[PDB]
């Protein structure tokens, strides 16, 4: 209804937008708010509309109703008068943003509102690894922040070469500089502080030469319009991690630059130890920063872990040490460590009562800018009014705002694209919770030979139908073309999941052998299509491919497919393959966890899925990979957790050529030097059983 929800709102009657109005204070009030107001409109005889900041003539009558907080405002609508009065210029702009949401069909509700943020700095840090947001995406983002009362945008793409090492020393070229100039201007028009960050720690020298280069870079950005600045020391090693040096540098920028210019706003640093588990208690890095860094300077913090939600105990832990309220860097929805997943679910987990305990709250988003508006909108609501923060309603409101013409379809898509999957940070999100109980019940019964509930079967049927509807509708949506460009690969994979799910359910209901077999063949072809999408879309270097509906739906479908094929093989004494993911290559083994470990293709690599359990490698047993063709080989790398095995390659499986594995901490490796390869074979040739841990088994070929 109103986002963010105001601190104070008074319920009844309806007032039409005055066809004739008298404007009071258009020449004294925030020009950015006036422009918004004249846009919403279209003389002295008419109804009075008072706009202005506390102190202006236009609103002196309502001085006692205007909240005495920065960015606060007072809004009133009744039959005779409209009041739009901020405590300051940004507060007046934020009054117009709320006013704009109130306007419906030219009709306004009779309301009185007192409002202001609970958290002083609220917004976004473009701080991820990956392709930095496009210029057109950044322009759209700033307008979005202004509409949602987010007042902070911290520019810091890790892979922008003029942000980080070594070319943080170099001024932006004319083209990029002109774009940053535009960004800064658009930010100002939308009441957003543009904070330009620099990331010099990996190669900074603690000498005068690098100090001066950093300040000269800051001066250039200031000439481009930048009035807020940040220095990042995250994700570095070496002398740059020295807290005393970091604090002296930031205090120098403060005293010789930030407090020398007339109009610099935020000065922010992010530390090397930026979460609790990365803090070494055997030293005292954080208390050195807390005590030496000038108190006006902000210190960023991601929580108890690199990826974590903010708790009351956690914020108190850090605050005691840095001697000031932490400026939260919240690592959601950033996906740069799970780049084959979209993270489109609700924003939750952050304590709603600790607004006084944080200096700021910013979200690190996905490199998918439009897709991140779901989380950004929700953080905007949370940060402005946490006590009233409504996780699910705000998620639904965000989707309806981003894609009104297809909000139900985006909800369906987002609901099943929210978990991260397994990852090194251990961070997960709920997903598909609506249908998860019916999936769990259906699969337990089916596996056990008990009757499943008809209602559960139909819930699954319904889900797959709605998934196909939503996929096809989103693909053709033209209301937010940039969004659809971002999600399309996942949309394609999402539809394929839904079609597969339908066909497996028909295998469950199947009543004759011929019909079952058509469905089985259809499922296999769909598996092959998902493999194709996984290999040709989103081919980034770290987590290539496209994964969707991974927490609940894909396991349901795969396990149901496997179970019904097992039942068919039993019933008809048949030997249908029950594999659930297409794999063009083959692998066979006499060792067994390995025999059932699936191969994977990632870029030009062919690898055995690593396991976690003990692999007992018997005396004579082996593992042999057979590729679907002859390829020029690059290397083989193995990791067993070696005077017992023998690595051989071949083009025909008859004539073999032994390859010698080189040993090292990084472990068993061997170059192939473009030799043709189709078969790789690893055979235990010693006499005692050798138990191992397959951490990796990877062949790389030239494509
Ligand atoms: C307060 C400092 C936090 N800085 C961080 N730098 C890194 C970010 O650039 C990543 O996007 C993020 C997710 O992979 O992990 C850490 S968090």
């Amino acid at each position: 209804s109103l986002q963010p929800p105001p601190q104070q709102l008074i319920v009844n009657k309806t007032i039409d937008l005055p066809a004739v109005y008298q404007l009071n204070g258009g020449e004294e009030a925030n020009p950015h708010a006036v422009k918004v107001l004249k846009e919403l409109l279209s003389s002295k005889k008419g109804m009075l509309i008072s706009i202005g900041e506390k102190g202006d003539k236009s609103v002196r009558k309502y001085s006692r109703q205007i909240p005495d907080h920065k960015e606060g405002y007072y809004l009133s609508v009744n039959e005779k008068e409209i009041v739009l009065a901020g405590n300051d210029e940004r507060g007046t702009y934020y009054a117009l943003q709320t006013f704009a949401q109130l306007l419906k069909d030219g009709k306004l509700p009779e309301v009185e509102i007192k409002d202001y943020p609970s958290v002083r700095y609220r917004g976004v840090v473009e701080g991820f690894y990956g392709t930095p947001w496009s210029h057109q995406a950044r322009l759209s983002q700033l307008k979005f922040y202004g509409k949602n009362k987010m007042n902070t945008y911290i520019y810091g793409p890790k892979d922008d070469p003029y942000h980080s090492a070594p070319n943080w020393r170099l001024p932006y070229p004319d083209k990029e500089a002109a774009q940053l100039q535009e960004l800064v201007a658009v930010a100002n028009e939308n009441e957003v502080d543009f904070v330009w960050a620099i990331h010099p720690g990996q190669d900074i020298k603690w000498n005068k030469e690098d100090r001066d280069l950093l300040l000269a870079k800051f001066e250039k950005m200031y000439q481009l319009g930048v009035r807020s600045f940040a220095v990042f020391f995250d994700d570095i090693s070496g002398e740059g991690t020295n807290p005393q040096k970091q604090a002296e540098l930031l205090n120098y920028i403060d005293e010789k630059f930030a407090q020398v210019k007339p109009d610099i706003n935020q000065l922010v640093m992010c530390p090397t130890e930026y979460n609790k588990s990365w803090s070494n208690p055997n030293g005292n890095y954080l208390t050195t920063l807390g005590d030496k860094l000038n108190p006006s300077i902000q210190i960023m913090w991601t929580g108890d872990r690199v990826i974590s939600d903010i708790t009351r105990d956690g914020i108190s832990w850090i605050n005691e040490r840095i001697k000031r309220p932490a400026y939260i860097w919240w690592n959601f929805p950033v996906s740069d460590y799970v780049r084959d997943h979209l993270l489109l679910g609700p924003v939750y987990g952050n304590d709603t009562t600790i607004a006084k305990e944080m200096s700021g709250f910013v979200t690190n988003p996905m490199e998918h800018a439009e897709s991140s508006k779901i989380a950004i909108y929700s953080v905007a609501s949370y940060a402005w009014n946490p006590a009233k923060y409504d996780t699910w309603q705000t998620w639904k409101d965000a989707i309806r705002t981003i894609l009104p013409s297809a909000a139900e379809e985006l909800e369906c898509f987002a609901m099943h694209n929210s978990d991260l999957g397994p990852n090194g940070h251990g961070y997960r999100r709920e997903e598909s919770m609506d249908i998860q109980p019916a999936a769990e019940r259906f699969l337990k019964a089916f596996k056990e030979g008990k009757n499943y509930d008809k209602a559960d079967f139909e819930t699954l049927q319904y889900t797959f139908e709605r998934m196909k509807e939503s996929a096809d509708i989103l693909l053709m949506n033209t209301e937010n073309k940039p969004l659809i460009v971002e999600i399309t690969p996942w949309v394609h994979q999402f539809k394929l999941t839904a079609e597969m799910g339908e066909e497996v359910l028909k295998m469950v209901e199947g009543r004759n052998e011929s019909y079952f077999l058509r469905k089985y063949n259809h499922v296999k072809a769909l598996q092959q299509q998902m493999f194709y999408i996984d290999q040709t879309s989103n081919q980034n270097p770290y987590q290539p491919g496209v994964k969707t509906a991974t927490r609940v739906i894909k396991p349901l479908i795969d396990r149901t497919f496997a179970t019904v094929v097992k039942f068919f093989n039993q019933k008809f004494n048949a030997h249908l393959d029950a594999t659930t993911d297409y794999m063009p290559h083959k692998m066979i083994s006499n060792v067994e966890q390995i025999k059932n470990l699936p191969l994977q293709v990632k870029a030009n690599r062919v690898l055995i899925s690593p396991a976690n359990e003990v692999v007992k490698w018997a005396a004579g047993n082996s593992v042999e990979i057979e590729l679907d063709a002859i390829y020029p080989g690059e290397n083989i790398q193995i990791n067993f957790g070696c005077t017992w095995g023998r690595l051989e390659i071949s083009t025909d499986g008859k004539e073999w050529k032994t390859v010698d594995l080189k040993q090292k901490e990084s472990r068993l490796s061997a170059g192939l030097q473009k030799a043709p390869v189709k078969f790789v074979r690893f055979t235990n040739v010693s006499d005692e059983e050798q138990q191992v841990y397959l951490r990796q088994f990877v062949l790389t070929i030239e494509k």
